[PDB]
């Protein structure tokens, strides 16, 4: 049976199995009014996890997220707000995981969010120019300063996450509680094989992103790049190329076969994809993305699909994908 | 000879052998005017220990306690105020011993109390969803932040209290100074056998609660549930059932025999019961409960009974109760 | 050659070899105007060390000391202000070295002093009811909170000071930098034998008090208790009895012989006594006491006596006193 | 190829290979208007490193630097501001590396700078009267207090820097990230031989000063002390004597030969000297000094000289200097 709320890794932080992200949309692709409606729908449906980053829309995503929280007046204690730090400006010192940028970056993010603290502050990616000890000491400092409750990693290799733990235990600092990693039918290796090891060894939880591979898994690009789609937005040529790549067309081919299973289960492809991401209880929460209310409500409906993901169905999906990693 | 003031465990915190609790009464069963009178009587009689919790009357108990302190103008340095954290709201993240709720919960409690800090912050019960290290780190954090002077446990098993100590010594954090445990003639095992071990091994003190078993030991329920009694209050059906249970009637049977001893000593059953709780010097303080001034003054009179609790009397009481635990 | 300024123990805090205390006088025996003049004379003569305590004149000494500092406008960075904590009120919890009283006591002292911090906060005496770890953790906390730069002990045995060091090194806390001990011709054992060991082993410095044994060494009580003398003040019967005791008269007998040496050196008995206290370079600073400007200026003149304290003179003084401790 | 921005030692702090210092000039030799122009030129040319000290012009240098930052409105996150502590006043306690002066000194510097924190706080020189542990604990404290991001040493021997590291690792404190050392054609030993060892062993970076030996390397003193030159300023007789010393004239002799190489490379002597200081990648940044815009722009032009410092050129320079240290 699905437990809607679960611990993020071994930490005491309880999050909904689904969260709502703000990449591309908040302060960018969608209006603040649409953003307000989406967050309200999420909150009213039990979602307590909202993710953002200092880099999203050059800080505007955080401003919008913060405005909604203040306008709606929801109790701060009922929300789990997370933000990621790494890209905070054009100046040399305004990027990275140095103590200087972690403190300056988080302080600026909190100011934009109109919050005293975030529940989890994440390193948006690894920093090849800053030693682990400095970063872990900085993360520990902002937590001790009450600017964050916990910290986590994103896009870090399992060895790098273990290195952070090593530094934390050697210098009696605070270890990370979660790794925010990409997870969907076409990106499974890290989450299915590596993360479970980190959970058992050092309690690291898995909060996944892009469950629909930026919308690709929806099947919407089955015949070209639809107008208004993310892949058609300015600054997202990389996504369009990926979709139009040889491999991208392959993916669409497999999606048609997966569509057959969805109809069979009585759900949509996106609902099948999102439910699939939560099938295994190694994933603490899946961060959703949505440009409108129809998509968000559809996505939230993935919860009803879970009970239907039998061993046979899963095996059938693995046969189609043909990318089941080795354990 | 009885020493009215004593250290709470091995810590330097000095508390009166009797304290006044706020469960059921403050902000609930009794008026704020009655609450003011009761706290004033306690304070004027040397009591410096006052206990509350974020969950009592949904925060109203703390508001009332805080209003009295401010109105009476007693020096903060002359008071020992304690509050318990665990149930702070209906949202998923508003309960438990996670760092998030410990900080948010205590901050909200202090705001209601109109205090900068409590002397002891207690975990109201064990949290099966939060690792010990997180909880001990959080408790240590609020103490270092000046929101609490010390921390303690409540309703924790002796192994769990030792686990908190283990974590504290392994990561150089602050260990707990006290366990708030139930203690009365019908619940003796933990306080008489387990707590003494913790005192000698890790200095944990014992602050006990419900010395009259919610009023049962008073003998008032000898013939049914009296009107206005706690057991007749809305939301306390559990107490009524307990009193009307097979075991509950048994307890009343033994109380009649204990009543004979009380008359013999020239005191009331409640005074005998409370004095009994303080007979052994393993108990640092007993938290009293009272819905009116007659009960409180009667209860405080238990101090004069102590000198009379001879070895013979104690043995006689053990014979009647027949529940003397094994050491 | 005498170095007027020296390190307090092995710490980096530099103090004048003479300091000015506030016991009995400030906010008590002398007017605030006299207090202002005395502190000004001290400061203008190079003294940068001023000592007080929460217990002196029930907090009034600190208020007077603070008023003078604010009125004169001396740079805070040019002063070394020390206060002692232990007796802060009539309530049970308003005394001792518990974390509660150390924090509440120092906070109240700083408020009275109108200062953000003291340079050294001292435990006024040992606390038999509070474990060392709690006290050292509390002292470390107020230093980390910026309420004090360093901490020290007073009236503690050399074993107790070593215990504080043990706790500090075991839990990585801050060790004490100084012990404020009584030192004069009739009380030499601890300072001459024990303190030097602590300096070499754990860097503890010696700041001494009552160099004239409350005025006894001045010879003023050679024929009874002079009017207006400290021994004649209300609340100082203990001093009068000490002076009028069999041992006290003995002391006066030896003082007459010491007076002969003083005349010979061309100085007064008090100057000889104070210079004697600084003869050995094991004493970092001697805290002076004075009820008027004549005494203070006389006392400060002890510095010119030092060059004259030859080995012969010292041996001659030891012969008269007959209390040279064993090394 | 030259990387304009580089890590300061192994820390995550990224600095421009050239920085601008404020010694002698800011708040002293040059007007605030000239200072503003120089800092603006530096900033606009990519320099993000600005150095000062509490002792420069008795605090006026920091005031001027702070006024410029506030007036220009540059983002704090785009700047790396460093200040040095040691000489903060005439009083005994207003100098040194004691916890008292480190905290009071840095607090006063920040107030003058109108900044909440500096990126790096440096000990301006070693303190023979303060134990290393006290100093490292104090440096760690101001960093934890958010008054500085990191700390460093200046003018410390390689053994003393290693001692700071030893203390930091023994007591789990923060180690230094950089040593600010003198480096130019006539002072090479420490930077070329000792500092590289510290970089590899404990990650300490090298930020060098006086690349032109106070202007001597410019060749301007080839025929006496030019009017308005630093050596002619009041309070700099020491520099004049050094230039007019036997050794100083020698240096000028070698400068004439170096001038030949400069012309050959198509650059000025100062550009050759500064580029020389950056030839080796063991130096993280070179702090420039300038009394006017012509000098600063000339100095910044040293960057174009680097590509020209071939092995032959370097060897030729070593032959002339004849002071190549032994590795
Ligand atoms: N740590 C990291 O580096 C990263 C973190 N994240 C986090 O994860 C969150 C989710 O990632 P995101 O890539 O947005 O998620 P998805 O992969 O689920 O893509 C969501 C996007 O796909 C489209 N879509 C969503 N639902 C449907 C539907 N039912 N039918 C058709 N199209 C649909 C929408 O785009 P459109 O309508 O414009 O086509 C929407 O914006 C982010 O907001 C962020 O918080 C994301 C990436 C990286
Ligand atoms: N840590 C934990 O989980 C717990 C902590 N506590 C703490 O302990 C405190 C005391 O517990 P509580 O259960 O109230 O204590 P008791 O068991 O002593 O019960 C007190 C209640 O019994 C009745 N009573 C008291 N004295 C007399 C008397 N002389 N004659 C007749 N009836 C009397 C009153 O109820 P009425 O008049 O309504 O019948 C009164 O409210 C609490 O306020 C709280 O601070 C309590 C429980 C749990
Ligand atoms: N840590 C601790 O427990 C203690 C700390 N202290 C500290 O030490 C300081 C000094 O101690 P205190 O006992 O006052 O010092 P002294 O033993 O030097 O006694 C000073 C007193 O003696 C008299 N006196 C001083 N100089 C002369 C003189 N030249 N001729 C005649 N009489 C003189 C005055 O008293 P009068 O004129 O009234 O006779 C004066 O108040 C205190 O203020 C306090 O800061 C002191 C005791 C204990
Ligand atoms: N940690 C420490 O103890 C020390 C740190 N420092 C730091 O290093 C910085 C730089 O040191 P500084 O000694 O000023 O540097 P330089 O050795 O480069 O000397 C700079 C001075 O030389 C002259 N000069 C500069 N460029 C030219 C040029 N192109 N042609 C002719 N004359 C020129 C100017 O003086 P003028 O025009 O007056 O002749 C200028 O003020 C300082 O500002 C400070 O921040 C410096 C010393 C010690
Ligand atoms: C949540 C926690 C504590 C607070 C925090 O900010 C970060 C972490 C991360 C790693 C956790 C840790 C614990 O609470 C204790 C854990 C969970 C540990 C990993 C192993 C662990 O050491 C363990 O399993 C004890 O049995
Ligand atoms: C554009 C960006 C920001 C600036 C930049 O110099 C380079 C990149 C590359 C990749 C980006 C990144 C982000 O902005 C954050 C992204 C987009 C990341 C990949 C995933 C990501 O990490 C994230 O957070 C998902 O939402
Ligand atoms: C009070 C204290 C210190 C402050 C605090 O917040 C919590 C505790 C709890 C555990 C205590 C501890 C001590 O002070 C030292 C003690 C009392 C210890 C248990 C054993 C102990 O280690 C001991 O016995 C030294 O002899
Ligand atoms: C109602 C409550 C709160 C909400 C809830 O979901 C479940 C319970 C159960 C048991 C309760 C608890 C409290 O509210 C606090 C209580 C009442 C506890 C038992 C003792 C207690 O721990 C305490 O503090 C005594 O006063
Ligand atoms: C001043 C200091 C540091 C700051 C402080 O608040 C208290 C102390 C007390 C004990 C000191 C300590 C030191 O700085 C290092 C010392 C001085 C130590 C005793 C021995 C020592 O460990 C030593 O000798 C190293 O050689
Ligand atoms: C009166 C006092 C305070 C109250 C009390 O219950 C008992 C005493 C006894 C001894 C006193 C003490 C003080 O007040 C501080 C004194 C006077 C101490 C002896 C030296 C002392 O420690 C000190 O500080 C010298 O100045
Ligand atoms: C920057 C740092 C961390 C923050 C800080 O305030 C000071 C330092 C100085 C020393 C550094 C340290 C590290 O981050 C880890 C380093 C860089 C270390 C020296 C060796 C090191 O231990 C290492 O090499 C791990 O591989
Ligand atoms: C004058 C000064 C300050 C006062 C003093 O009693 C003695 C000196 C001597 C040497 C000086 C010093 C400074 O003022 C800072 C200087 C000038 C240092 C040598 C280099 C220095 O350390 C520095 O910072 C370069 O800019």
């Amino acid at each position: 049976m699905l437990q809607f709320y679960r611990n993020l890794g071994k930490s005491g932080l309880r999050v909904s199995c689904l969260g709502l992200g703000t990449w591309v949309t908040f302060g960018g692709q969608i209006t603040d009014e649409m953003a307000e409606h989406l967050m309200t729908l999420a909150y009213d449906n039990g979602i307590n996890l909202f993710d953002t980053a200092e880099v999203y829309a050059a800080g505007k995503a955080e401003v919008v997220l913060g405005n909604i929280i203040k306008k709606k007046g929801w109790r701060r204690s009922s929300l789990v707000i997370t933000t990621k730090i790494f890209w905070g400006g054009k100046a040399e010192t305004e990027r990275g995981l140095s103590r200087k940028h972690i403190i300056e970056g988080l302080k600026a993010s909190l100011e934009r969010l109109q919050l005293e603290y975030v529940d989890v502050v994440f390193a948006n990616r690894p920093d090849p120019n800053t030693p682990m000890e400095e970063t872990v000491r900085a993360m520990t400092h902002v937590i001790n300063q009450g600017m964050a409750m916990y910290w986590g990693t994103s896009r870090w290799s399992s060895m790098e996450i273990m290195e952070a733990y090593s530094v934390a235990r050697q210098f009696n600092l605070i270890p990370p509680i979660c790794e925010q990693a990409e997870y969907h039918m076409f990106q499974r290796e890290k989450v299915e094989v590596q993360l479970p090891e980190l959970f058992h060894k050092i309690g690291v939880g898995a909060m996944t992103w892009s469950p629909l591979a930026c919308g690709i898994v929806s099947g919407k690009y089955d015949s070209g790049i639809p107008p208004y789609s993310r892949a058609s937005l300015k600054g997202y040529q990389w996504l369009k190329d990926k979709i139009l790549s040889e491999e991208g067309r392959r993916q669409q081919a497999k999606l048609k076969e997966l569509q057959a299973i969805a109809e069979r289960l009585g759900c949509t492809l996106p609902q099948l994809a999102i439910a699939w991401c939560l099938r295994n209880e190694g994933v603490s929460s899946v961060l959703l993305g949505a440009s409108n209310a129809e998509q968000l409500m559809e996505n939230i409906g993935a919860i009803q699909v879970l009970p239907k993901l039998s061993s046979s169905i899963v095996h059938e999906i693995d046969s189609i994908l043909g990318n089941k990693p080795y354990s």
